[PDB]
């Protein structure tokens, strides 16, 4: 198969990588009005995979891609079934089921209000903000914009960082049908793992839908003084190569919580100090799958993050079905010397998360329901996983294996991780969104 990359829109496959980004959940107020702003808008603004692989003189300053919830396809009479299990009911109805405290949504995500998103990246805030005026231009008085979330990479060194401080965005699968860069670890997947329609997809689709994809956003609150104070207070006291700092103790736990070090150096390979450089080589930050590491925690715990949401060979080998591509950005502003000494949170911070598949159910949900919260997931080991520590949403929220020397001591870790909304949405083809969208 050779995928047509002209005809994907680009976040789904490649990623923006931009420096900003914007999302734009709007309510369509005017079917007919809107579907007429569409075929003159998705030509000019909807930017493929093929774009996103060009060189950078070949591209525009932002990149627009666009998705819809289902009841922005219902408002469009757009009724046909997509073939997934939650898109429908929305992620709302559908967050209980992933352990949310619901009393921490917000609007206008309480509901299915929400008809659809623009996802605008630019590395320069100008440039966003054009791009979002140009959408607010073309569409008009056809969509009423109900929210505008806003994010934005960290600054110097700290780019490509989350807010607790670890680099992103390392591990992503690679997909078959394109002639694509592939890192040593990095898994490869029939395509219709990400792109509904394609080998791989089992889901019952519309013709129309091939080469879409369904959007899981999540935006996550962080509680980044709360964090830092909590590996400050467990500091592992020692490891194999000898005795740590408190400060050592505590960057150490971290990485233990997450699976890599903030530079991005995967603990399995990196297990008792860090290696920046290792971290920032793609040839070989991603080459493990803790196959030297299946039954005992010295080199990894068993419920670190990374190896919840991607086991390796904890599955027994490798496995197409889980995988899914992720596009989260961090917004807020960066945590002060006065808030980390406090330990306490005094302003909004966190991850716009984003994470694309073909089957909800078997990405971020899976990833989610299945391992993160899944207290004896991994299976079959000798020590209780416990509770992934970072977004695992299960109370207690209790994990065990964090001190390589203790690994029957079981954390219970505060969440410092809130969800406070989310939405699955389907990002159709560029030529459904105005052969079939707005037709
Ligand atoms: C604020 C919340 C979150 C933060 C701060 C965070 C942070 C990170 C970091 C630092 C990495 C390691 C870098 C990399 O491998 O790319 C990572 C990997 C990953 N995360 Fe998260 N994450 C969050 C939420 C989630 C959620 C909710 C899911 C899915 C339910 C998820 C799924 C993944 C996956 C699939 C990987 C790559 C694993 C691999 O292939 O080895 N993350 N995340
Ligand atoms: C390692 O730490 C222990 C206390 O946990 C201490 O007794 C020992 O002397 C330390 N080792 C050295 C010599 O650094």
């Amino acid at each position: 198969t050779i995928l047509p990359l002209n005809n994907i829109q680009g976040d789904i496959l490649v990623g923006m990588k931009k420096q900003k980004e914007r999302f734009v959940f709007f309510q369509v107020n005017d079917a007919t009005s809107f579907k007429t702003a569409l075929k003159t808008y998705v030509p000019e603004r909807i930017t493929s995979a093929a774009i996103l692989i060009s060189d950078p003189s070949q591209q525009p300053l932002a990149f627009v891609n666009l998705g819809f919830s289902n009841t922005g396809l219902q408002a469009l009479g757009i009724t046909d079934d997509l073939g997934d299990a939650q898109f429908p009911d929305g992620q709302f109805a559908d967050a209980a089921n992933l352990g949310d405290d619901l009393s921490q949504w917000v609007a206008p995500f309480t509901g299915t209000t929400i008809h659809g998103v623009f996802l605008i990246g630019s590395d320069q805030d100008d440039f966003l903000d054009q791009f979002t005026d140009d959408i607010s231009s073309t569409f008009g008085s056809s969509i009423t914009q109900v929210q505008a979330l806003s994010g934005s990479a960290r600054p110097g060194d700290q780019a490509g960082h989350e807010h607790f401080g670890f680099l992103n965005g390392i591990s992503q699968p690679s997909v078959t049908g394109w002639e694509t860069t592939v890192f040593p670890g990095q898994a490869v997947v029939p395509p219709g793992i990400i792109l509904t329609g394609r080998d791989g997809d089992t889901g019952t689709r519309p013709s129309w839908a091939l080469d879409g994809s369904f959007m899981a956003f999540r935006h996550f609150q962080q509680k980044v003084p709360e964090f830092n104070a909590y590996t400050l207070a467990n500091a592992i006291p020692a490891n194999s190569a000898g005795n740590l700092t408190q400060q050592e103790g505590a960057e150490f736990l971290g990485a233990r919580m997450f699976g890599r070090w903030k530079s991005g150096a995967p603990i399995d390979l990196a297990p008792t100090a860090d290696d920046p450089a290792l971290g920032a080589d793609p040839q070989r930050n991603n080459n493990f799958d803790y196959s030297d590491t299946l039954t005992d925690e010295t080199r990894c715990p068993f419920g670190a993050h990374v190896r919840k949401t991607n086991p390796r060979q904890d599955l027994g080998g490798p496995v197409d079905t889980f995988h899914a591509m992720r596009s989260s950005i961090p917004y807020g502003p960066e945590t002060s010397d006065a808030e980390l000494a406090s330990g306490v949170t005094a302003q909004d911070r966190g991850l716009l998360f984003v994470e694309y598949q073909s089957i909800i159910g078997n990405g971020f949900r899976f990833q989610q329901i299945n391992w993160a919260n899944n207290a004896n997931f991994p299976f079959s080991k000798p020590i209780t996983p416990g509770i992934e520590p970072i977004i695992g949403q299960t109370t207690p929220r209790t994990v065990g294996g964090l001190d390589p020397l203790n690994q029957n001591e079981t954390f219970t870790v505060p969440l410092f991780v809130i969800p406070k909304g989310g939405e699955y949405f389907f990002l159709p083809s560029i030529s459904a969104l105005t052969a079939t969208i707005a037709a």
